[PDB]
């Protein structure tokens, strides 16, 4: 019969990543598997490992297509995918450790929410990010404050699976009822979550949070004169019911609320902060 490759140039078979990389800690633990933070054993270079024991063939295949995908994302606001390993039944999947965490996991130590300063810098990155993906054809479809990854000059790095420090909070309501535009809904979803630090219908019985997706306006920041007009309606126009009108990452990287944003400082001063709460 016709067959598929089972060669990738970024998964490596029968080698132990244990014999390259020490785990020195945990990070994670979710409904796939372990994140590991680890350290290279010759050069003492920091990683995440991803470590999933996966069940089909079938499961594997659509891995490793993600795994491929993230290759070849080289960009600065996006995780560096190292590569991965294939061991044991294991898939690991190694990428450049960022030491700030999860934008969720600080807002939550410090209980509080991101400055409208910190969610202007997250969200021009995060945008950059976006657009960067879609013109290489690819959406995230994962969006959510626990994707954004902190490193210490003050940058994000969007992770392209992350968990929340699963009710789809973050799901757009043409999928709720594939296309760019679903990510746009995401990220005003995820600015909103950043703002309050919970996303909106946080309060609900999961049960119906698609149901009140389906049936709501779209939401809007709980106390509008703690935020700029700016904000507002970068929101106002983000969160657009309608992908067709609903604007690209492109057009948003020109809204007043993100085009003059060149310094990463708010952001700097946040995982400083994060630093010595710990
Ligand atoms: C829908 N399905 C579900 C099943 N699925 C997959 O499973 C899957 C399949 C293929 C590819 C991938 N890709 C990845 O797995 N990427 C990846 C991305 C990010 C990281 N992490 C977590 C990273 C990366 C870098 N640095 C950190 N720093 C860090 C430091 C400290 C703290 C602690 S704190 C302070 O408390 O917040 C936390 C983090 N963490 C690891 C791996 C996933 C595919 C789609
Ligand atoms: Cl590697
Ligand atoms: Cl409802
Ligand atoms: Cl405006
Ligand atoms: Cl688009």
């Amino acid at each position: 019969s016709m067959r598929k490759s089972r060669e990738y140039e970024h998964v490596r078979r029968d080698l132990d990543p244990n014999e390259v990389w020490e785990i020195v800690g945990e990070l994670g633990d979710g409904a796939f598997g372990k994140v590991y933070k680890a350290k290279n054993k010759e050069t003492g270079a920091l990683a995440a490992a991803k470590v999933i024991e996966t069940k089909s063939e079938e499961e594997l295949e659509d891995y490793i297509v993600e795994i491929e995908i993230l290759a070849t994302c080289d960009h600065p606001y996006i995780v560096k995918l190292l590569g991965a390993y294939y061991h044991d039944g294991k898939l690991w999947i190694m990428i450049e450790f960022c030491p700030g965490g999860a934008v969720d996991a600080i807002m939550l130590e410090l209980d509080r929410g991101l400055t409208e300063p910190q969610i202007q810098v997250v969200c021009r990155q995060m945008l950059e990010a976006l657009n960067f993906l879609h013109s290489k054809r690819i959406i995230h479809r994962d969006l959510k404050a626990g994707n954004v990854l902190m490193t210490l000059e003050g940058d994000i790095r969007l992770a392209d699976f992350g968990v929340s420090a699963g009710t789809p909070y973050w799901m757009a309501p043409e999928v709720v009822m594939y296309d760019y535009k679903a990510d746009i809904w995401s990220l005003g979803i995820t600015l909103i979550e950043m703002a309050q630090i919970e996303p909106p219908h946080h309060e609900l019985n999961p049960m119906r949070v698609l149901l009140k997706i389906a049936k709501s306006d779209p939401p809007t920041l709980l106390t509008p004169s703690k935020w700029s007009v700016e904000f507002r309606d970068f929101l106002k126009i983000a969160l657009d019911k309608n992908p067709e009108t609903r604007p690209s990452a492109a057009q948003l990287l020109e809204h007043p609320f993100v085009s003059s944003i060149t310094s990463n400082k708010a952001l700097r001063e946040l995982v400083a902060e994060a630093k010595a709460e710990v």
